[PDB]
């Protein structure tokens, strides 16, 4: 089973492919998958548990989208959960059903319907903190049981999962560190005071791992824009055309796309608007041609482009 074995010595590096920094995190979550494949864990419990705590655009999403990609060999895998949507009482029924005799009885639930069809799945469980306290005690079976009966009496296999649980909670207190100046590995203890006054023990113990992401530094925001624009780089390739950033332009999609409240969440429409607005207007007037090569730096305005003619 060499094709596997391979893959889960080299997690790290394979998540590394598409997910830019977060050193610790994916060492975390990967130590637990070999720890769970190497059947060190109760076979009755999902295959690894995370909560993934830090401010937001840094790569919680990215990563549970990769290890769905990694491990189950589509980005199709992970399921997303939204606990902003699961805040009141009816919440429960949503999730695994409605009771026979209900109105939204047929249907089924959200989780179970989708985990039923889907077993070797990431599911994505966002914001949990602003879940309903009932729905907690629905997915705390589900990490000590590694099963569900939903409405219908039907049993949904978890134990061939992933589950990740992300939260703001801890993000305060983490903004703060290590900027005043804390240890790379004292995060985790710190921030386990506004865990417990938020999470009750049966909780935080039977997590995998309790996963601390950091804000981004200048050189990672740089390859996330390397990234970014993958599908744009393929995109000209079938006309021949190749795009050559100044490190300039590069910092000037870095600085724009990027803020201590969104992180790199905005980084996708500031390239849109900055880099492929104006190339798309650049090929259209004819200046950009088939089989040239983009050079693109900053000025005044913005972005500038320029193909060295004849030389
Ligand atoms: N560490 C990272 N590695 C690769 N891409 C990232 C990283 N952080 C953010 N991004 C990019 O920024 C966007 C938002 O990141 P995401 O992980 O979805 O944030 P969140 O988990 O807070 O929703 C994504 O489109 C992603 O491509």
């Amino acid at each position: 089973m060499l094709g596997e074995r391979e893959k889960l010595l080299r997690l790290e590096e394979e998540l590394h492919k598409r997910v830019v920094g977060q050193d610790e995190a994916i060492r975390a979550v990967a130590d637990a998958i070999r720890r769970a494949r190497a059947g060190l864990k109760d076979p009755n419990r999902p295959i690894g548990s995370f909560l993934f705590l830090g401010p937001t655009g840094v790569g919680k999403t990215e990563l549970a989208k990769t290890l769905a990609a990694t491990l189950f060999d589509t980005e199709e895998a992970m399921i997303r959960i939204d606990m902003t949507e699961y805040m009141e009482k009816h919440a429960v029924s949503r999730l695994i059903g409605a009771p026979p005799g209900y109105v939204g009885y047929e249907e089924g639930g959200q989780l179970t319907e989708a985990v039923r069809r889907r077993p070797y799945s990431v599911i994505l469980f966002d914001a949990i903190e602003k879940a309903h306290p009932d729905v907690f005690n629905i997915l705390l079976q589900m990490l000590d049981d590694g099963r569900l009966t939903d409405s219908h009496g039907r049993t949904v296999d978890f134990r061939n999962t992933v589950i990740i649980m992300t939260s703001n909670l801890g993000s305060p207190l983490i903004l703060e560190g290590l900027q005043k100046g804390w240890p790379y590995e004292r995060i985790r203890d710190e921030v386990f005071k506004v865990l417990q006054q938020h999470f009750r023990p049966e909780f935080l113990n039977r997590l995998d791992e309790i996963v601390v992401f950091r804000p981004l530094t200048k050189e990672q925001i740089r390859q996330i824009v390397e990234i970014q624009m993958s599908y744009l780089r393929a995109r000209l390739a079938e006309k021949r055309i190749s795009l050559e950033l100044t490190e300039a332009a590069k910092d000037f999609l870095a600085e724009r796309g990027y803020d201590p409240v969104f992180g790199a969440r905005p980084l996708r429409r500031v390239i849109q608007r900055e880099l492929e607005t104006p190339l798309a207007q650049k090929i259209l007037a004819g200046e950009v041609k088939e089989g040239d090569r983009v050079q693109v730096d900053v000025g005044p305005a913005g972005l500038v482009f320029a193909v060295p003619a004849r030389v």
